[PDB]
């Protein structure tokens, strides 16, 4: 735990467990940052759901608690603006994966948003999570920056 934060990623030097989601492509930039210098680049995606994930511990994220999910995004180019959407992606109970939201935002071009839920609550039945970042409707490459996973209510 922390100052409240379960994981912290900053990008400086270090990917943390952040892994590409679908056949895109995931590394550490110094174009641009919102903290720091460096921020993770997504780049390669074929499809809208592809992107950045990261797997979350059922042994620190509960399924049924409530905790607090904290990202910053921004691209520079590829459309004229694009909806940022956080999410948990996991197996429910009869065996079926399902992708729930945790926090949405729409933003232009080279503008940080700060994707953002401290209440939120894990389905009592997942296993397999992953916490991801993706677009809703286009392949841009787009940068995250600042990850957290922290305790319910936690002020970022
Ligand atoms: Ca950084």
């Amino acid at each position: 735990p922390d100052a409240g934060y379960y994981y912290h990623d900053t990008f400086e030097g270090s990917v943390g467990q952040w892994t590409a989601r679908g056949p895109a492509e995931v590394l550490l930039s110094g174009r641009t940052a919102y903290k720091g210098s460096e921020s993770l680049l997504v780049r390669n995606r074929t499809a809208a759901w592809n992107g950045a994930q990261r797997a979350l511990n059922p042994r620190t994220f509960v399924p049924g608690n409530t905790y607090c999910f904290s990202v910053v995004a921004s691209f520079i180019e590829g459309a004229s603006s694009t909806t940022f959407c956080m999410k948990l992606q996991y197996v429910d109970g009869s065996g079926t994966q399902r992708y729930d939201t945790i926090d949405m935002k729409t933003v232009g071009p080279n503008q940080w948003v700060h994707l953002y839920n401290p209440q939120y609550r894990i389905p009592s039945d997942a296993t397999d999570m992953y916490v991801y970042v993706e677009t809703a409707d286009d392949t841009i490459n787009f940068y995250i920056d600042e990850a957290i996973g922290a305790v319910a209510g936690t002020v970022i």
